[PDB]
């Protein structure tokens, strides 16, 4: 059964005060309209996102005052001989002082794809009136007071002559699919339901359990595993990020969402190219290839931090991990530049040591403990165990009482070697 909101119950009675865009105002119009978005397809994606902050405030507002909620629904419309585009959600509306002034710039994108777009609204608060709005682009809008116009706000988009393709159910399913997926209010298109998917990301990390992680990962993974490691971070401190991480369990991207609406799904350049494993979204209110760096920056030392935290409350996990993704870990500090970026990455090596049983591990910074003060950082990164136990080389550090690393594979060596110092303090094997 079909569930549609959408039809023509409005009228406007009087006649339109014609009003004319101000100097700034116009100006911004018309480079949203050419010069601000790359992509035609994302005024869909704007619109909803004004939609849903529109029915969040209805709906905060009235549970707020512990009044019912009614339906808070966005839907959508296409028709193709009329040639037009409907967005309207039963949201909080605008007042005539609200519409005569004017999150929510978004609005004008609607001009990108249209020849003509005419609003109608009618505010939340009681006893509202409501209003038509009409505008070609130009500076010039018309208002109005209208009649049948429902609770929330109604926009109709007539397409311009090429691009009606907008006219189209199945090209506009496929861009709320793709921008849309986790709007937080029910959203229907020509009467179907469109959104399934939960942002769970958003939610607070203590109410979000494993079967909704490993959904939300095999959707963004595109994978049939399930994660090895999951970190939440949220933080509003220096900049406002809703972000969740998976490690997943095979062995060998990251989307970038903004207010839970898709801006960058194979979202590359949000983490150092050795993170480039992690799987996930990262939402921040802060994002329009330029600048995405402080954010890729404490999205670096956050997860660093998360990696070595899982290294001391499981080692064997964690030692698994850095034998499947140690190859990123140690690509990523040979590619680094200043030295206490290395030296955080190095923080999440593991290898083997003379005091440790044979599959033991430990980082540079851990035994270096009964490292009495001086002094330096020795190593042997040879085939072997054995071969490295009993290695001339090596007793020649037995019993002058100190503690030697083991390499068995050259790639650890060179690493290290480019390494060349951990905290002010060098790495030399003890072939020298
Ligand atoms: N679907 C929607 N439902 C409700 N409101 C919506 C909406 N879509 C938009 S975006 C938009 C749509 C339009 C339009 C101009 C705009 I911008 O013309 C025709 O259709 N808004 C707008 C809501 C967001 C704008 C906030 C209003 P303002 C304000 C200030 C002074 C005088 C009038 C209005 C406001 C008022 C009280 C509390 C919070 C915010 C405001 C705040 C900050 C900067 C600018 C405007």
């Amino acid at each position: 059964p079909l569930h549609s909101i959408i039809s023509s119950t409005e009228s406007v009675q009087g006649s339109t005060s014609k009003h004319e865009f101000q100097a700034e105002t116009k100006k911004l119009l018309d480079i949203v309209a050419r010069s601000l978005y790359s992509e035609k397809e994302v005024f869909i994606r704007e619109l909803i996102s004004n939609a849903s902050d529109a029915l969040e405030k209805l709906r905060h507002k009235l549970v707020s005052d512990g009044q019912a909620l009614p339906e808070m629904e966005i839907h959508l419309q296409t028709n193709a001989e009329k040639g037009t585009i409907t967005i309207q959600d039963t949201g909080i509306g605008m007042t005539q002082e609200e519409l005569v002034s004017n999150f929510g710039v978004g609005f004008y994108s609607a001009f990108m794809v249209a020849d003509r777009v005419e609003v109608y609204s009618r505010s939340a608060a009681p006893g509202s009136l409501g209003y038509q709005w009409l505008s070609d682009g130009s500076g010039v809008f018309e208002i109005a007071e209208a009649s049948g116009v429902r609770t929330g706000t109604k926009i109709i988009i007539h397409l311009k002559s090429d691009c009606k393709e907008f006219s189209s159910e199945a090209r506009v399913r496929d861009v709320v699919t793709k921008y849309s997926n986790f709007v937080s209010f029910p959203l229907y298109l020509n009467g179907r339901r469109m959104n399934t998917l939960q942002a769970i990301w958003m939610m607070d990390p203590k109410d979000v359990r494993e079967w909704q992680h490993e959904e939300f990962y095999r959707y963004v993974a595109q994978a049939h595993d399930k994660p090895r490691y999951t970190l939440h971070y949220k933080t509003d401190a220096p900049l406002n990020i809703r972000s969740i991480f998976y490690v997943p369990d095979m062995k060998p991207s990251v989307a970038l969402y903004s207010r839970k609406v898709l801006i960058q799904t194979k979202a590359t350049d949000i983490l150092p190219k050795w993170l480039r494993f992690i799987r996930g979204v990262v939402d921040s209110e802060d994002i329009p290839s330029a600048l995405i760096r402080k954010l890729r920056d404490v999205l670096q030392q956050r997860l660093i931090k998360f990696f070595i935290d899982q290294s001391k409350k499981d080692a064997e996990k964690y030692a698994k991990f850095f034998e499947d993704y140690g190859l990123f870990m140690r690509e990523g500090i040979v590619t680094a530049t200043e030295q206490e970026v290395k030296e955080d990455i190095a923080k999440l090596l593991r290898y083997e040591s003379s005091a440790l049983p044979s599959g033991q591990l430990t980082s540079l910074s851990e035994y270096a403990s009964r490292m009495r003060a001086g002094r330096n950082i020795y190593y042997l990164c040879a085939p072997n165990r054995h071969l490295a136990e009993h290695s001339p080389y090596y007793e020649a550090m037995k019993k002058k009482d100190t503690e030697v690393l083991f390499c068995f594979e050259q790639f650890d060596e060179l690493t290290l070697l480019h390494l060349r110092e951990f905290d002010k303090k060098k790495l030399i094997s003890v072939e020298t």
